[PDB]
Parts: C-alpha cells; structure tokens; sequence
C-alpha cells in the first residue's frame, strides 16, 4: 500500500498473508472469515499456497501466529472472461482450523450495500514505494469513487460489473503489487477484496478495483455450508 503507515498492531486480526511453499515473499493477503475459511483474490491462487495468520511483522513473530495450508479452493466458474478476472475472488478451506485470539479474528461480511463517497481503509504487505516490500503491514484510508473512473482503464472490469471503484483521485493513496486479496474495510465490515489497479501504484486520476463482497454474500455462505453446485452472482 502506498501513502500510508504501519498498521496498528491490533487493527488487522483478520489479515492473513499468502506465500508459496517455495518462496517466503508475500504475494497476496486475504481475510479470515471463520475458524476454517479465508476469502481472497482468484489471481492469488498458486500450486502450494501457504497462509500465515496472526502476523504483523515479517521479522518479529507473534504469540499466536499460525501457518496453514489449503484443503479446498473455490472459484466462480460463470465468469465473463476465461481468466476469471472479471470476478476476482476465491475461498480457501484451511487444513486445520485456527482458534481466535487477539490477532486472529473473523472479519465481518457486509450487511447493507454501501457506495460512492463512503470512507474505507486498505491494508497489506505489498509495495510502499517503487520497489520495496515493508516488513510490517501498512494501512491508509480511501473512498469509494464513481465507477466511471475504473471502466476506461481496466478492460477486465466491464461497466456494471460487481466491483467498487476506490482510492484518492489526486494520487498518493492506493493499494499495490502484493495487496491482492486483502480486505477493503468500511464501517468495520469487509466490503472489498483487492482486485487490481495501475502500475506504478497510486498515480493521479487512477483509482483501483475492489471486488464488491456484498454481492457474493450468498455464494460465500453456501460454499462454507457445504454446497458445491452454487454459482457466483451472475
Ligand atoms: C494480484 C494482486 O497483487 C494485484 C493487486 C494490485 C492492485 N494495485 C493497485 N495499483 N491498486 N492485482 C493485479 O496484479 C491484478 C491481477 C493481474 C492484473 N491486475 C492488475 O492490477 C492489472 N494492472 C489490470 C487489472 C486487473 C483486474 C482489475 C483491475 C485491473
Ligand atoms: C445447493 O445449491 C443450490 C443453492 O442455490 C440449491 O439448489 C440447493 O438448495 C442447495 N442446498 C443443498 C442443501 O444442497
């Protein structure tokens, strides 16, 4: 994330970090949903995902840090593009659950649908300048801007797709490489999964795309419950 600071150590207990069995670099984040389920971006998928929960600093371990691996991964299959980017979202089922604690806590799924001009916060362990990865997660605040801004810049995001266009129109504040799959939090609920935006990050007049979690609420809840024939919202 760019144009923000270190996150308060207790503000991100649902933030999980994704890296691969082969590499220690965080390639994406995600959100803990209940003891056994993480929500994240489809393009974050890889062959041997590892998930670190209850982390803040890459270097100073926490009491309650946990490493997990996937047992199930679940996608939208009815997507407007073969690569599935128009609907960048995925659910992972953890091999063993976790137990909650100060730094491990389920985020809250939206309840009402919130829109343009709301105040939202972004977090993650992705890039903070031109080529640096911070060792602690950074956070800042953005707003939902009007979709119009995103459409023209991102083909994979058609008009009236299920996304929130968000950022700071003037530059400085935005997510970046490696933030994918991390929550966009508004009124203490996850309204957003980081999908993408422009490279380099936070450039003038160039908001980013967040999968509108609220739309997938039912899809998410069937998937959790055990249903395997359910489809993503059209
Ligand atoms: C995979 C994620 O780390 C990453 C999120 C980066 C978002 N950054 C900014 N500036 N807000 N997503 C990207 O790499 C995604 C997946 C691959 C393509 N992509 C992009 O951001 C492209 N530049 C195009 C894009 C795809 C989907 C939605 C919007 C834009
Ligand atoms: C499974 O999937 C769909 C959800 O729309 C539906 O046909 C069915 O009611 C679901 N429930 C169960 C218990 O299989």
């Amino acid at each position: 994330v760019v144009g923000g600071d270190e996150c308060n150590i207790n503000e991100h207990p649902f933030l999980v970090a994704l890296y691969t069995s082969a590499s220690s670099t965080i390639h994406c984040a995600g959100a803990l949903i209940n003891r056994e389920w993480v929500l994240t971006a489809a393009h974050c998928d890889r062959r041997n995902i590892r998930i670190k929960l209850g982390m803040h600093s890459k270097n100073i371990r926490n009491e309650d840090e946990q490493i997990r691996v996937p047992r199930g991964k679940y996608f939208c299959l009815n997507t407007k593009f073969p690569n599935g980017l128009d609907k960048d979202i995925m659910l992972i089922r953890l091999r063993r659950p976790v137990t909650y604690s100060t730094h491990i806590a389920p985020v809250s799924l939206p309840s009402r649908s919130r829109g343009v001009g709301s105040r939202c916060r972004i977090m993650g362990w992705g890039k903070i300048s031109t080529t640096t990865y911070p060792d602690v997660p950074h956070c800042t605040n953005i707003f939902i801007v009007k979709h119009k801004w995103c459409e023209p810049l991102y083909p994979w995001v058609p008009a009236d797709s299920r996304t929130l266009c968000a950022g700071i129109l003037k530059g400085g504040r935005d997510t970046c490489h490696g933030d994918s799959g991390g929550p966009l939090i508004c009124n203490g609920e996850m309204h957003g999964i980081v999908a993408g935006g422009s490279e380099p990050c936070g450039q003038h007049l160039k908001p980013a795309v967040y999968t509108k979690v609220f739309d997938y609420n039912n899809w998410i809840q069937s998937i959790i419950a055990g249903n395997r024939t359910v489809t993503c919202p059209p």
